[PDB]
């Protein structure tokens, strides 16, 4: 065990250690803090975990975090039901809404299940989606996903687009990776 | 989503955890691991309900005596004084010590009387101070040395100086000054 | 005195310290390095400093770094002599050339004095520039420049473009500013 | 090459990248800083490099950085001339001098020759040195050096000491390396 001679303490340490990006040292620090220094924070955390976990489930349509079977976005007819924006995570739906650039629909494609692809295929077929927008990070893996979705949905009159790769605000050109600089120059906008 | 933000805020309150990690952790519990998040909640509650200070030394314990104070193969003639129960976790992890510990988080008369009772009842021969190097800690050491002046006790502290395998130009000047004025044989 | 006792050595230390991003500890390290560990590297550096100060000058046409009257890019017949990319500093030309995304010409627009703008205009005319690329840091002061230049050259039948503002390679969506995100979604590619 | 087209400037950039802890990005910044703005600071840095390489020599007595035959420490009559601190690099003297902990003499023992040791013996006898301090990095190889010097100078009635090994001041135990923590428990002191 990660802590010897403390059955319930070591279980808690183990639980923190199985969280993403949490190492052994941090787990022990967190478990000690909640057991000795602020037990109210621990109880607060446990209640919030159970509170958030039984009331927040993925939207049945797109997968966004939601308190109902359909999220606020899917339950909105004053919304372009002809554009579908594919993302890797539900957090990206919050971010893309915060930008105030898009009024269409979303779909969280965090995995390529045969079953999750079929759900995507049924949204495209039932809403008459004419354009897929890939709002993926610009990365080697996102390439693989766009290629896969490009080969899979070859016959559906779909238009495929992806959010632009380029340079953010207030960044000097030398503080940008060369591959983004290349794309920003080759795909300069008028 | 107020329930999700509350979970994120509970994680950001944790020491050395920022908003970005807090958010990732919350998403991790709300999307996939519904069963594992329920077990983490249970494990928090379970550890808070069972963790208590060891009645003898003050360490983290789930019984009346901790496992170190319950181990008969322990060197019961040496006592190591620390200022936090966490320090026992750290010293145990160093694999350098097989004696007993005493958590001296305060300098009471009841705390000191407890210390004396252990020293007398176990015939302690050496008292090791493993405290942070500071003026306040020096004041604690001198106080214990005088209160227990004539018990035929040996007093030692953990070695202070330059760490192993570090070049002098990366050593803090203040620690370098100490290690030169406290040079050893 | 950062190193007491050694007059000539400490002057070398203070020189490194007087460089951008070079602190005291690094200065002593570099000075020590050149003085004891590799005096040939130090000699190489001193002559290379003198050589570059007596040979590198701003180019007559564009203002890039140059050893001659015209840089290697302006003296290159294989370049697209119909495109001109505007930058703020000659360093930006090095950066853009390393991206291997561009074969046109450059012009350093560090000031907006009318003499600098006539040169630019005469270059656009003499070379028959048909596209003017703005590779500036995306900022409010860059938009004012782009608007100012767009007005001054209103009747030269120029295509005006700007390097893409968008999401850089390998960056999560929440890690970019909302404006670049908004533009990355409004100017999508294929 | 790191900068194409301008070879004199690229040689300067490469000269800076040769410096320990200096990368291509910093090298270009430093080179351009010397070719554009501080054209006279760069000429003085070249002069200070050449001047320091011309004048720096090992102290004839101790081996420290010197500009004369004897360094300033070996020439200081207010120095405690009965104590000798052995270091393995002249940089260590700069560090220990800066600690304000010591007013004795130093000896650079970078090698274990017979001439180096005979020099050491000559200094110990000629100054009637009474204490020998070893300020070497804590390692097994350094332990072999101390034992060698302790034996060679067995019957000179010398005091042998080394700088204190242990946990550094003002660090919590959970942030101390476990191997150093193990040592400091074994070599605990009165
Ligand atoms: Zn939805
Ligand atoms: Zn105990
Ligand atoms: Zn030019
Ligand atoms: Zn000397």
């Amino acid at each position: 065990p990660m802590v010897k001679g403390l059955e319930k303490f070591n279980e808690l340490v183990e639980s923190f250690a199985n969280l993403p990006t949490i190492g052994k040292k941090t787990a022990i620090r967190l478990a000690y803090h909640l057991c000795i220094n602020n037990q109210i924070d621990g109880m607060k955390l446990a209640h919030n975990i159970e509170n958030a976990i039984r009331f927040i489930k993925p939207c049945e349509q797109c997968g966004a975090l939601s308190e109902n079977e359909l999220c606020e976005i899917c339950s909105d007819k004053e919304r372009n039901k002809n554009i579908l924006c594919i993302v890797e995570s539900p957090k990206d739906i919050l971010t893309l809404e915060e930008s105030q650039s898009y009024n269409g629909l979303y779909f969280v494609l965090d995995e390529l299940n045969e079953e999750k692809l079929e759900k995507l295929k049924q949204i495209i077929l039932k809403l008459n989606i004419s354009e897929l927008i890939f709002a993926l990070t610009h990365s080697i893996n996102s390439d693989a996903t766009i290629f896969f979705i490009e080969d899979k949905f070859k016959g559906l009159n779909l238009t495929f687009s992806k959010i632009a790769q380029g340079i953010p605000s207030g960044v000097n050109l030398e503080n940008v990776d060369l591959i983004s600089l290349n794309k920003a120059m080759n795909f300069r906008t008028k």
